């Protein structure tokens, strides 16, 4: 069942950490910290 264990360790927190990279991987772009490290 979904009982007693950590619910916050699992792929809830594995996919919202996923989500959470993915826009600012996108909206770097401007920027770009390859290539600026300041």
């Amino acid at each position: 069942e979904a009982y007693k264990k950590a619910k916050q360790a699992s792929q809830d927190a594995e996919q919202a950490a996923k989500d959470a990279e993915n826009a600012s991987k996108e909206a770097e772009e401007a920027a770009k910290e390859a290539v600026n490290l300041k």
